[PDB]
């Protein structure tokens, strides 16, 4: 049987769940308990973290503009997602999605991570660019597991303290 | 590094490769050698086969209309893909994509199949609806491996002969 239901108009679905896309992630999963994690992400979001996904991530910026802050070698990069753009991210490339515009919508498709394959969430220093803190987690829900992790980073100056130059990361204000 | 390149406008990409989408599949893969198999499928295609994918398949009918002939229990069903519709197909649900309109375009995303996980391609009888022929293959390319398989079915009345009522499947004319 069609465990995930019949086909349905996507633009309409987005219009109807627009009000449900809220910070910090701006996340909303389309189907539950599926191998393909299909989500729509809107704005304005609030991400100061760099995600380290063990698998690839597909992007299709349907509405509005957004961009991904990245690290390509050891340098911070910016990959813009102009409305209409699609993009496939190689596994493990560090990325921090910046979605500043309201009414924005990007289709993001990922995969359920196999047991033992963990996701990483990182923060780097503004000053020396050194790694400040990293949390590895067996990701069970890209919609609910995230906010709690960030909150623990923001609630601790010890986690935010750069082990290289001692600078304390701005927390939820960077 | 961005092994798959930078983001790019999708509508434009489709406009530029429109002429490359041809029968029987109407297939075109966006990125090569990736875990996520991202393809755009246009029309008019020519499919008389039912695909048995061991993994899920994501659909997003971007341009035009199409439909999937299915089997939901033992009955032939039809799941329409109206322009704008998205759909996630559970693994193994038998489906035969019918894409009759030219200039049509549907985003189809699947996964690279792990060794040992085979794909099935089937044909059923018009008369008794019984299974007429099934080929299992370690799918290495949903863009090039398909046509050769179908051609062998069409070139053999023995493969097309229903083991239940003896009716010979119409081949590439059903
Ligand atoms: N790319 C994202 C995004 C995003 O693109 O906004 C949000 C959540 C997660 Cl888990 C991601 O991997
Ligand atoms: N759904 C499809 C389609 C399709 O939707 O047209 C084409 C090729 C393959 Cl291998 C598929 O699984
Ligand atoms: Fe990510
Ligand atoms: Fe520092
Ligand atoms: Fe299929
Ligand atoms: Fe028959």
């Amino acid at each position: 049987m069609l465990t995930y239901g019949a086909p349905f108009n996507f633009p309409r679905w987005i219009d109807e769940h627009a009000h449900l896309l809220k910070p910090p992630v701006g996340n909303r999963q389309v189907w539950q308990d599926s191998d393909f994690i299909v989500t729509v992400v809107g704005g304005p979001n609030h991400r100061t973290d760099y995600h380290d996904d063990p698998l690839e991530e597909f992007f299709y910026q349907l509405r509005g503009n957004a961009y991904l802050n990245l690290w390509v070698d050891g340098r911070r990069e910016r990959a813009d997602l102009k409305e209409g753009d699609i993009f496939l991210l190689p596994p493990h490339v560090r990325h921090s999605p910046q979605r500043p515009e309201a009414g924005s919508a990007c289709l993001v498709i990922e995969r359920q991570r196999p047991a033992g394959m963990l996701d990483g969430f990182e923060w780097y220093c503004d000053a020396c660019g050194h790694l400040v803190h990293r949390v590895e987690v067996q990701l069970k829900s890209i919609v609910t597991d995230l906010p709690p992790l960030f909150e623990s980073f923001y609630a601790s100056e010890d986690k935010r303290r750069c082990p290289h130059c001692g600078q304390v990361h701005p927390g939820r204000a960077a």
